[PDB]
């Protein structure tokens, strides 16, 4: 049982949830990969094993272990895998499953918002306009007028047989990247391969650099079709700084929407390929990660000469500087345009407060400290003194390989 | 099957296949990553020797020469009559470098290579070992223009005590437990503190009170030494536009001194052993002052700066810290002592791990403690994966002696 302690108060705490991780992960005694960012790389007796675990802490999650249905639910199961190999989860059994993984994120520093979650049941659909429509009620219930509300869209399992529904996307809102004849790009320089496979699966290129892409939706086998987003369904925020008059005229956006399009979804050892979940961002993610990455929009130095910054020095903090503002104005425009945004000091602290809620009802909670610390003012937020135990537990999202 | 490693920032690929050599393991298992957490006879002696006399012929471009195999003879015959042996100077020297080199936490080691060793292993009591302090304090920080070293004293070795530097740095500022049960001055230091006080030392009152050095030779009590106040280089805080800031009164010292690690060569141990460098502005700015358990000072400033502290999303507590952060790096270059921002420091390492993955095919790389406290994404190597095991020599955590 590993001692955790906080640096920034002296309290200690010992993580027993731990002892309870299964799909090992990528370190040994020898060696700490915890800082790589996909680990590693990415007879039906083990399903039935995965199942019947899941299935035990569903009925410990309402009392109900100990008789009673509990004892009945296990029979169905192992009936329906003895005679199809398979089997369908019941419609409560997938919502528990569903928060479940989002609990059980390591990354995720916003999961004291686990219990809240809207989980539309896609399992009956067969067709890419189908699925179309399913990701559209999503976008439109999650998206709300800007009163953001997390949710998922859970498509039907995997079945070994040939069949897989999938997003090419990584997201269901993406803006294009276009090469050139310098290479560089005009555009999301991380969506330049998607909007590649867009463009020679029929679509029509745009202008500039915020222009949403169209979706690759794909029903089982038949190949990927392309989709175009509604305009009114995709709801952006302009960018604008509330002291710094010239901001705006950068013609800086973003969308509202954070919705992850191709990660699996993985409960009772069934494999749901296509399941986006969407929550609202941090408010370091847009400004920080988004807009000022060297590999993504890259505005940073721009921001700084409009500041007039000394960026002949870098003792200046010239790029801390501007840094910040970018983060200022992100949070500025996204009120302004009501809807809802959290910046990283709100965030830390409510995962703080998660921490604590853990401790007492599982004994621990898995955190990865590299992805919950912010990427700007790190010890600056509570996160930053307080050790983590990393390590993976079931329900969970996974990685998966791309569908090319 | 070596651990396959990304920089993100460029697309580079590399494979570290010197982590395959790692002579010690850390507390990370298959099952649960650990990497967040602070802190983590003959015929093993003898092994810890072999290897590294084999890495200092190899480093010499001598390896598997005669010289080579006379020193392993000389080595394992000194263990078998007395058992431990002597190090010679150069393999010293060599020793103190690679415990630098080797260290995953360290951002500055692009300069592992310019270390000033002096050999204090003749030392022979605590009046000496003061000696031989000062004279480092005064030789690193050379009026300002600092220069990296180590002093080292004499090894453990059976029969004898050790000796032991108490003070976990060479300089630092008193902290004093209050009517408040608050602390005045640093609170990191409470504890030397009370051990000074109770030792003969008569406090002072103020934030900024460099405390007196606590040295222990061996079986012997600790006895108390002064340092001569012109002897330690300190840094007075202006900010270079917020004028008052001077009236705050921060202070911080030249000279960054780590007094209380256990310096591990060829299986000897040497528990006091200090070394010095230079300053990175965010372990003053961001952590020294601003960490809430220590001066805590962040929202004073940002209070002064007629920043709303009323919401976390004007962002005022950021704002603060860069201006804290730029006063240090001012304050220093108008007091001409030496000092890096985390920029040019985290540039500095990348060309590090460059190098490193020629010579040694990798590098140990605590990514949590490389990548700045502040603006962590903006520097690169937030984008560079790492892979972080134990080489020796080290520098080790070691117990406190009291
Ligand atoms: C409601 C507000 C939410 C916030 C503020 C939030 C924030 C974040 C952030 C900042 C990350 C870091 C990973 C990255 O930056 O790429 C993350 C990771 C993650 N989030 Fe959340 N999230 C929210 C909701 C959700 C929901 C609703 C789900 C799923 C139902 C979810 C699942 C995940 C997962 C699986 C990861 C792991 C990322 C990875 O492994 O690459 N999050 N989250
Ligand atoms: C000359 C410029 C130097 C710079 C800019 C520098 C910077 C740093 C920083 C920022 C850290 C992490 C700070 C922390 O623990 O909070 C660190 C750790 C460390 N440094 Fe360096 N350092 C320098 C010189 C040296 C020298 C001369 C030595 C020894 C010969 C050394 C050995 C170490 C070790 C062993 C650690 C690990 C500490 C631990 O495990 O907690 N450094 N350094
Ligand atoms: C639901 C949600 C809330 C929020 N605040 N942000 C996002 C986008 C970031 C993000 C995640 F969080 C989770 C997963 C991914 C994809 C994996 C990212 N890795 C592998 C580069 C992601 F890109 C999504
Ligand atoms: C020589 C030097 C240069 C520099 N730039 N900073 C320092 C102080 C920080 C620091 C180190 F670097 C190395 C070691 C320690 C002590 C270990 C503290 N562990 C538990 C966080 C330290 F506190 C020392
Ligand atoms: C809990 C956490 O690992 C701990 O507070 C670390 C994080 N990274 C750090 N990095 C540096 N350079 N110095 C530190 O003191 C810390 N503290
Ligand atoms: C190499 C390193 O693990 C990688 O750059 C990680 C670090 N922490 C991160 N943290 C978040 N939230 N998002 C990221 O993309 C990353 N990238
Ligand atoms: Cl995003
Ligand atoms: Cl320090
Ligand atoms: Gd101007
Ligand atoms: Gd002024
Ligand atoms: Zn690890």
């Amino acid at each position: 049982f590993p001692r955790v302690k906080n640096w920034e108060v002296g309290s200690i705490t010992y993580d027993t949830l731990s002892a309870q991780a299964q799909q090992d992960g990528p370190c040994t005694p020898r060696r700490c990969l915890g800082s790589l960012v996909f680990p590693r790389k990415l007879a039906p007796e083990q399903l039935l094993s995965q199942a019947r675990d899941f299935i035990n802490q569903y009925y410990s999650s309402i009392k109900r272990s100990g008789s009673q249905a509990h004892e009945q639910r296990l029979q169905e199961v192992e009936a329906e895998v003895a005679a199809t190999g398979t089997y369908q989860l019941r419609e409560s059994e997938l919502v528990f499953g569903a928060k479940q993984a989002w609990r059980n994120a390591p990354r995720c520093v916003g999961r004291i918002q686990w219990g809240k979650l809207q989980v539309f049941d896609a399992r009956d659909c067969r067709s890419a306009q189908e699925m179309f429509t399913y990701i559209c009620n999503h976008i439109k219930y999650a998206t709300n007028r800007g009163n953001l509300r997390s949710a998922i869209t859970v498509f039907p399992q995997r079945c070994p047989g040939r069949g897989d529904f999938r997003i090419w996307n990584s997201q269901l809102v993406r803006y294009a990247g276009y090469r050139q004849q310098d290479g560089s790009v005009r555009g999301d320089p991380a969506n330049v391969e998607i909007t590649e496979l867009c463009i020679q699966h029929g679509w029509t290129p745009g202008n500039g650099r915020f222009d949403v892409l169209p979706l690759l939706l794909q029903a089982p086998d038949e190949p990927p079709e392309l989709f175009l987003l509604p305009p009114e369904l995709v709801l952006e925020v302009p960018l604008e700084h509330p002291t710094l008059e010239w901001f705006a005229a950068l013609g800086l956006r973003w969308y509202a929407l954070p919705a992850v399009s191709n990660m699996l979804l993985e409960i009772g050892g069934l494999e749901f390929p296509a399941a986006p979940f969407s929550g609202w961002y941090m408010s370091t993610e847009i400004g920080t990660r988004n807009l000022c990455d060297p590999h993504r929009y890259n505005i940073l130095e721009d921001v700084a000469v409009c500041m007039d910054l000394d960026t002949r020095t870098t003792s200046s903090l010239w790029k801390d500087k501007a840094a910040v503002e970018i983060n200022v104005a992100v949070l500025h425009s996204y009120q302004l345009a009501k809807v809802t945004i959290v910046d990283h000091h709100a965030a830390t602290a409510s995962f703080m407060k998660h921490l604590e809620n853990e401790q007492k009802a599982r004994g621990g909670c898995p955190a990865d400290w590299a992805w919950i610390v912010p990427p700007i003012s790190g010890s600056l937020t509570p996160v930053f003194h307080q050790e983590m135990v990393n390590y993976f537990l079931s329900p969970a999202f996974r990685y998966q390989p791309d569908p090319w």
